[PDB]
Order: structure tokens, then C-alpha cells, then sequence
RNA sequence: GCUCAACGGAUAAAAGGUACUCCGGGGAUAACAGGCUGAUACCGCCCAAGAGUUCAUAUCGACGGCGGUGUUUGGCACCUC
């Protein structure tokens, strides 16, 4: 409705994703590897006019 | 006269590979899976300094605490060689 200006904001971006430490153990193969997982990027917040 | 030190000392005298392999056995001993547990992982809850212009609990919520699930990373090796 009415015009207010001088608005403040607080915006945070999307943390970045977390590697996991796992290994790969299958069914002849004990010794497999480290088989883990990369994490996600973080969420990103824009500006539209 | 022995660092025969692997110290009740198998010879005075001896290192490795096998995915080209083979035999006898073991779930006495691994891996997959089941089982037990729940550190960790996920979820929920407790208090609330603060941010939220005046207002902790609209939405977040720092330092910590308490549970659930069996659900990732884990530990044991009870069943099956």
C-alpha cells in the first residue's frame, strides 16, 4: 500500500555440503576403497527486479 | 667359546611370488547379508544470551542437556566357508 523506503535485509547463503568418510565393502571384496560421497553447494540467494 | 635377543635355545648353515595353481580342514577365523549395540548419522524435545526497529519463543535461535528410530559412518563375530 503506502511507500516506505530504507528497508533492511538479512540474507545468508546455503552452507556448502559435508563429505562423508565411508568405504566400499562388497561381497568378494573385502578391501574395496573409500567410497564416499561429495556434499551438495550451498544455496545461493538472488536479486530480482 | 652362543644379541642361541624368536632369550626352555627345531640346523653349524636358508629369502620371496603364485590371479597358472592344487589338497585337507575351519564359520575355532574375514568380506556380503541376518543378529546384538547405538559412539556417530537423522528426527524430536528442554531451558534462552541474542537477532527479529519497540517483543526470546511469527521465523531463527549461540554454550549446553534429554530421548526416539535402526537409518548412514561405526564396534562384536552368534548363524552360514
Amino acid at each position: 500500500m503506502k511507500f516506505v523506503d530504507e528497508a533492511s535485509i538479512l540474507v545468508v547463503a546455503g552452507d556448502g555440503g559435508n563429505g562423508c568418510v565411508s568405504f566400499r565393502r562388497e561381497k568378494y571384496i573385502p578391501k574395496g576403497g573409500p567410497d564416499g560421497g561429495d556434499g551438495g553447494d550451498g544455496g545461493d540467494v538472488w536479486m530480482e527486479a
